[PDB]
RNA sequence: GGACGUACGUCG
RNA sequence: CGACGUACGUCC
């Protein structure tokens, strides 16, 4: 209520009748000022003629918050305020549903299909389309898609009445951009694929901006990594016993992989030993029973070494007992699903060792500095205030519970309460609730970001020109930190260099303000224009369909699982097998988290029906009535009967041949 | 199942 | 400048 200085004048250029960027970094603030906006433009309309807006919102949270704010904000006006998602598009057709509400507030991939199968022919049935968090623009991007169809209807030359764009945002953002040369280029092209002409930024009432603004102050406390390295030595003899075993069957292990030489427990080993399983899962005998369990040995051992790599990945960032521990549920959970005579072998080799890697786990002499400086910065925070709610930011979903873990199982800080939230990738209710009681949680051991902290740890994170700043976080401001750990030096340049590219924007923006909007058009215009003309121009032809009947086979067990000429395309996305010599080739399992996606919904998940393979084939599903096995031929490989090599693709896009649609009559 | 984005990393 | 790997996130 009573809307201030600063998002009064924020949304002037767009209640004039202009497409705008506006950029506010509050919460609220960008709430009010599209209130402001639907409220100026549903009346401004004559007698008769009625408006029509839509406000994107992206994710299902977000949806759900603005569509309470609109109901709750426009209940004494008379206008319908709805909304679409993947749960509602099932009935009440989306057409009518636009033909009798005012205010739709729908999550974009839904009007995506909707203007590329059946619906919504033109946007002209819109007066309004804002963009929540427009800097999502970007290739690809459903926003993009929509201001794609939108752009080809502008230059077309076909006469309708557009919408406007009113693209709110946080952060214009600077990207790969180096110069305030680049950064102008980039943020050109943002404004000409959002058909923009004003980047609405606060400059009269600076005051008001700066009360409520939630800026930190930066902090970094780059540690040196551990020397006496007793884990990790342990862990690389068992990788190179593992890699010496796997040499005996296959000879020519370094020579299927281009990678140069390689140290363990870095990046560049994890995409070695993945390179290594891609070339090894072509690998053809004339034998086809001996394959079977060649190829099958080497999947154990990459999956093997490719744990060990993950271990030792864990083990730089969290506790030395954390890494093993991990390894420990690994083997746990393999040692049910199958246990044949090399399996059982690694078993056995890792028990052995076990033991002499429990006791250094548990030496307290070999605790990580990391970890150390972490708990030094916390006590020193929690004894000068015992009421900061702090955030912790980590890169890997394992080491969420890692940090947990250690967090519970640490004598030196008992008032601090774990907040674990990682996210689905979880579920929407247990989301939901653990944001709800932070208010009794005292830190949030979070992952990705109505959060309104006072103290950020990012321990060992990176990401864009700024992965600090909370878009709906708007809360209160009474002095934050933005404590950085790390032990790279490569991401302290990056932060180094991230709050310069955020000056650069700061001027960037600044420089392109002074422009009147005319040259500003002129120039947009030819932009947009010359994209369209690359999306005319590249666009690679269907090629021939390769019109063979090859075998799709298993991906580590080269069992003969389904034939090409039974694949069923559903909806030119998913792919399932009409068969009855295939239902007997996959067993069913309960699935963990099912759900539905606008034409099915998530009963099980089929494996391979092998012996010791278990390998994961895909989900099972009812489509409209009939239950149908949906594949991935990720899981797969492609044999010809005609010339004999396999091929590994990764999706289906990938994969040329007959496609055949799905016939419900058989 | 699929689509999309971001970060990191390897290749020619 | 292109492909590719992984991690994380979002949506249908
Ligand atoms: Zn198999």
């Amino acid at each position: 209520f009573k809307p201030r200085n600063y998002q009064l004048e924020l949304a002037l250029p767009a209640m004039k009748g202009k497409n705008t960027i506006i950029c506010a970094p509050t919460g609220c603030g960008k709430t009010f000022v599209s209130l402001l906006i639907c409220e100026h433009h549903l009346k401004k309309f004559p007698q008769g003629q009625k408006g029509k807006v839509v406000f994107f919102a992206n994710q299902i949270p977000v949806y759900e918050q603005q569509k309470s704010v609109f109901s709750k904000y426009f209940e004494r006006h008379g206008y319908r305020v709805t909304g679409i998602s993947g749960a509602t598009a099932e009935n009440v057709p989306v057409e009518q549903i636009v033909e009798n509400n005012d205010i739709i507030i729908l999550t974009p991939q839904i009007l995506v299909n909707n203007l590329k199968k059946g619906t919504i022919p033109s946007l002209s049935i819109f007066t309004l389309m804002i963009f929540d968090e427009c800097h999502n623009t970007s290739k690809q991007h459903p926003y993009n898609m929509i201001m794609f169809n939108y752009l080809d209807q502008k230059l077309g030359g076909s006469s309708g009445p557009l919408p406007q764009v009113i693209g709110l945002t946080a952060s214009v953002g600077v990207g790969d951009a180096k110069n305030t040369d680049e950064a102008l280029d980039y943020i050109c092209k943002l404004c000409a694929s959002l058909d923009a002409s004003v980047i609405a930024t606060v400059k009269h009432n600076l005051e008001e901006l700066e009360q409520v603004v939630y800026k930190p102050q930066k902090f970094f406390r780059k540690v040196e990594s551990r020397i006496s390295d007793k884990f990790k030595y342990i862990i690389a003899q068992l990788m190179r016993d593992t890699e010496s075993l796997a040499k005996r069957i296959c000879k020519d292990l370094e020579n299927l992989s281009q990678i140069q030489n390689r140290e363990f427990g870095t990046q560049k080993y994890e995409q070695w030993i993945v390179t290594v399983q891609k070339a090894c899962m072509v690998f053809q005998m004339p034998d086809k029973d001996e394959e079977s369990r060649i190829c099958k040995a080497l999947f154990l051992y990459t999956s093997h070494l490719r744990k060990y790599n993950d271990a030792l990945i864990i083990s730089e960032h969290a506790r030395m007992k954390d890494a093993l521990d991990y390894l420990k549920d690994f083997f746990s959970n393999v040692r049910a699903a199958g246990f044949d005579e090399i399996e059982q072998d690694l078993t056995q080799r890792f028990e052995e060792k076990l033991q002499e890697l429990e006791s250094v786990s548990r030496d307290p002499s070999n605790e990580n500095p990391k970890l150390e400086d972490l708990c030094f910065i916390l006590q020193e925070e929690y004894h000068l205030n015992p009421e900061t709610i702090t955030i912790l930011f980590v890169k890997t979903r394992a080491l969420v519970d890692a940090l947990k873990n250690w967090i519970e199982g640490n004598p030196k800080l008992s008032f601090l309460k774990p907040g674990i939230l990682t996210g689905r990738g979880m579920t929407l209710p247990a989301q939901k609730c653990i944001l709800d009681a932070f208010k009794d949680h005292n830190i949030l051991i979070a992952t990705s970001v109505i959060a309104q902290c006072n103290l950020v740890i990012l321990y060992e994170y990176v990401g864009n020109v700024i992965k600090m700043i909370q878009t709906r976080g708007r809360g209160r401001a009474r002095g934050s930190k933005c404590f950085l750990l790390t032990s790279n030096a490569g991401v302290i340049e990056k932060e180094q260099i991230n709050m310069y590219k955020e000056k650069m924007m700061n001027d960037s923006i600044l420089r392109l303000q002074t422009w009147d909007e005319a040259v500003f058009r002129e120039k947009i215009l030819h932009i947009q224009t010359h994209e369209k003309f690359i999306r005319d121009s590249q666009e690679k032809p269907k090629p021939v369909p390769d019109k063979e009947n090859k075998k799709l086979l298993c991906r580590k067990c080269k069992a003969l699982a389904c034939y090409t000429a039974d694949v069923r395309v559903i909806e030119e996305c998913h792919y399932t097998v009409l068969g009855d010599a295939f239902k007997e080739c996959f067993v069913s399992r309960p699935h963990p988290k099912p759900k539905q996606f606008s034409s099915f919904e998530k009963r099980a998940k089929i494996f391979c029906a092998r012996q010791n393979c278990s390998h994961d084939w895909g989900i099972h599903v009812k489509y409209k009535t009939f239950e149908i096995p949906v594949i991935k031929i990720e899981s797969f490989v492609v044999e010809d009967i005609a010339t004999g090599v396999q091929t590994l693709y990764s999706k289906w896009k990938d994969f040329h041949f007959e496609k055949i649609p799905f016939d419900p009559a058989e």
